[PDB]
């Protein structure tokens, strides 16, 4: 029961994100972890399944393979365990109410291999969780592009994204109200997508315009693994959607 | 003049394209080549701006850093040349017919750090041409996942983005005329996304089927840097764009 997958750029707090909403939830709730990223060096819970007992990114490169290439390497070499970590993952599901997968550093390691793709493809009605810094959020495609890269998560894995903002906890309240107002009211963003004479924006405009189309709900989350803000809209989110 | 930015996940060929489109290019033209990669080893074109003159992954990785922190890390310190690199590039640009901007290993550290955003968005109309490997296709929404991430690079880049596939050389017949279908025809990949009792599919179907909205437009490239094949149609789509 409830695979959570958190996904998001480099930096985001993925691994921050699983150990902590791992916490907050054994206090109701049996709970598993899996790291999946080969590149890592510590982490803050213990997981049932890590890949880096398998390869590890540094150890590929002391092959004489550059950064980028022992990464899709490590990938390379984990389809060899494709079946076994997908058996043993389908294990935990049925052993604890909660799965937490935590994904590669990079989101494009998970998103364009075919373990992570193979993976995801396989498993019961995965929840993603895609979570952004909000120091990607400058002008208002900002905030289109966030929910359009949730979206394409979503093609491209085929399984419901959540959208997510991490490390709530560092904006002001002003930053925090200012990308409510962007994220919550659409007919707002949407205004200040019209005020765009230039290329993109009106491109940007016409596109989120659909509103229709789209899908009413994906509201976005405010997380913070530091103050566990959001938390229960998450714990939430999961159950609703494993309804 | 022309700036074409090469732009896809790691292997799929940016580095190899921007050294043979430029061979091809230097028969009739001015051409200069600009690094971005802090981790790459080696390169099959010269250039008159390598970012690994200032910072390199291994180097930062010798401070203990994993390797996918030490790549965010090398460009947090690239902003400290930020307007150095701007100036130089649009430099290049004054003196030659083209710059063949070569990216970071992972497009998300282009996509989602400070300073490849802020590059391109005080560079003069840049074309990105986004590359996919086309092992990367499979199902159906593939196709569409292609189609939508470019859209979306566009989105976040604010530069008019090419689709291609690279590699073409690699594939047979049957799968060379098989991507065409589903790329050229759009009535015919919205048949295949119909017959998707599913999740998703449905959810790509009711996507990509606006064909209205989307844009006429973007005809997808089939590159390779191998045979040069599609560089003539690259070369004629840049002047065009440059139009
Ligand atoms: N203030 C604040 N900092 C956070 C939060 N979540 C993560 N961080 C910090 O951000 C940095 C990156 O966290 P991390 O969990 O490693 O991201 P990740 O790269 O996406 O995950 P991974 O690749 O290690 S598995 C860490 O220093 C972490 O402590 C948060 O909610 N609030
Ligand atoms: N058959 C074939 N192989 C190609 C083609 N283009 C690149 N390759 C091969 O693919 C591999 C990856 O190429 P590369 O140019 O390094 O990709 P990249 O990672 O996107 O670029 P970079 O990070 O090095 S800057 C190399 O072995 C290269 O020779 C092509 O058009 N046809």
């Amino acid at each position: 029961s409830m695979i959570v997958v958190f996904v998001g750029t480099a930096g985001s707090g993925k691994t921050t994100l699983t150990g902590e909403f791992g916490r907050y939830l054994e206090d109701n709730y049996k709970v598993a972890y899996v790291n999946l990223d080969t590149g890592v060096k510590e982490l803050p819970y213990e997981p049932s399944i890590d890949v880096r007992e398998f390869v590890t990114v540094e150890e590929i490169m002391r092959e004489g393979y550059g950064p980028n290439g022992a990464i899709v390497e490590s990938y390379d070499r984990l389809m060899e365990k494709f079946n076994e970590y997908l058996n043993k993952i389908l294990r935990l599901e049925k052993e604890n109410d909660y799965v937490l997968i935590d994904t590669p550093g990079q989101m494009e390691t998970f998103l364009f291999h075919e373990f992570g793709v193979r993976l995801m493809e396989n498993l019961p009605y995965p929840l993603v969780v895609y979570i952004s810094d909000p120091e990607i959020l400058k002008k208002p495609n900002d905030y289109c592009f966030v929910r359009f890269f949730a979206l394409l998560i979503d093609l491209r894995l085929g399984a419901t994204t959540i959208p997510a903002l991490n490390k709530v906890d560092l904006l002001s309240e002003e930053e925090k109200e200012r990308h409510r107002k962007y994220f919550e009211d659409i007919d707002y963003l949407t205004a200040r997508l019209k005020l765009d004479p230039s290329m993109q924006g009106l491109m940007a405009y016409k596109m989120c315009s659909m509103m229709t189309e789209v899908l009413p709900p994906v509201r976005v989350l405010y997380l913070s693994a530091k103050t566990r803000e959001g938390f229960e809209d998450l714990e939430t989110l999961a159950y609703e959607h494993y309804c």
